[PDB]
C-alpha cells in the first residue's frame, strides 16, 4: 500500500461522504483498559474471558464487577487527538454539505465525548443496559449503577468476588419487569443487531473514501467492512501502528498512533 500522504489528501480535498472505522487502538490512546492484549488482565481474567454469554451465565455479578470498573474509569479517560481530529473534521465538511460518519467497535463513548454526532457503536456501549427479560435498552450513567457495586470492580489480582445476589443487582425498572440487567454491550459470539448493521451497509455503498483507523482487522463483521468499499474502487486509507492481516488490501497505510496521524491526514 501507498504512504503518500499528499495522495491521501488529494482524495480527502474532494470526498463528500467518508466513512471512518475505528477500533480499539484509538481508544488506547487515552489510556482506556481493552483487556484484550497483550498481557491485560482483569484481576485473573481479561475480556475473552468475561465478555461473553458463558461468563455472565455462570457468574453475573463478576462480569457486573468487571463492567463497572470499565464505567467508573472512564471518569478519567479524556478522547484524545484522533477522537479529536475526527469529530473537528466531521463539523467542518458538514457545514460545506459532505458527509463524515463514524462506524466503531470502540463502548467508551470517547468518539461522542470528543463531538462526533454521525456515530454508529456497531457493539454497543458501557453506559447502556440491556433487561434480559423485557429487553429494553437504556442509558445509563450512574456511578455506581447500583448500591451493592459501590467500592467493588477493584481489578488487582487476588480481589474477592464481590458474590453479589442476582437481585441486588441492576434490575429493570420497566414497569412489571423488575429483570436482571446485562450491559448493552456484544459478546463475543453475539449476533450484531441487524438495523445497525442495516445502516452501516447503507453507508458503506454511499461513501467514496474510507478510514480505517485503530483496527486490528480479525474481529468479524467489522473485519469486513473495508474490503467491501475498496471493491467499488474507493481508496481505502488504514492508520495502525502495525500492519495488520488487511493490510495489502487498502490503498494507503500509514504507520504510526492514530494520534499522530489522524490529524494530519485530516487537517
Ligand atoms: N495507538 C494506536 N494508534 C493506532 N492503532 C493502534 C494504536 N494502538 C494499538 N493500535 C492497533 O489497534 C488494534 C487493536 O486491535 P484489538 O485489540 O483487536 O481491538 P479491535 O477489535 O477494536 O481491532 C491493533 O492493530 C493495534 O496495533
Ligand atoms: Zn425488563
Amino acid at each position: 500500500p501507498s504512504s503518500s500522504m499528499a495522495d491521501f489528501r488529494k482524495f480527502f480535498a474532494k470526498a463528500k461522504h467518508i466513512v471512518i472505522i475505528s477500533g480499539a487502538g484509538v481508544s488506547a490512546e487515552s489510556g482506556v483498559p481493552t483487556f484484550r492484549g497483550a498481557g491485560g488482565y482483569w484481576r485473573k481474567w481479561q475480556a475473552q474471558d468475561l465478555a461473553t454469554p458463558l461468563a455472565f451465565a455462570h457468574n453475573p455479578s463478576r462480569v457486573w464487577e468487571f463492567y463497572h470498573y470499565r464505567r467508573e474509569v472512564m471518569g478519567s479517560k479524556e478522547p484524545n487527538a484522533g477522537h479529536r481530529a475526527i469529530a473537528e473534521c466531521e463539523t467542518r465538511l458538514g457545514k460545506q454539505g459532505r458527509r463524515v460518519v463514524v462506524i466503531t467497535q470502540n463502548i467508551d463513548e470517547l468518539h461522542r465525548k470528543a463531538g462526533t454526532k454521525n456515530l454508529l457503536e456497531i457493539h454497543g456501549s458501557l453506559f447502556k443496559t440491556r433487561c434480559t427479560s423485557c429487553g429494553v435498552v437504556a442509558e445509563n450513567y450512574k456511578s455506581p449503577i447500583c448500591p451493592a457495586l459501590s467500592g467493588k470492580g477493584a481489578p488487582e489480582p487476588g480481589t474477592q468476588d464481590a458474590s453479589i445476589p442476582v437481585e441486588k443487582l441492576p434490575r429493570c425498572e420497566e414497569a412489571g419487569c423488575g429483570g436482571l440487567l446485562r450491559p448493552h454491550v456484544v459478546w463475543f459470539g453475539e449476533n450484531l443487531d441487524p438495523a445497525i448493521l442495516e445502516e452501516v451497509d447503507r453507508e458503506l455503498a454511499h461513501c467514496d473514501l474510507c478510514l480505517v483507523v485503530g483496527t486490528s482487522s480479525v474481529v468479524y463483521p467489522a473485519a469486513m467492512f473495508a474490503p467491501q468499499v475498496a471493491a467499488r474502487g474507493v481508496p481505502v486509507a488504514e492508520f495502525n501502528t502495525e500492519t495488520t492481516p488487511a493490510t495489502n488490501r487498502f490503498r494507503f497505510h500509514f504507520q504510526g498512533p492514530c494520534g499522530t496521524t489522524l490529524p494530519e491526514a485530516l487537517a
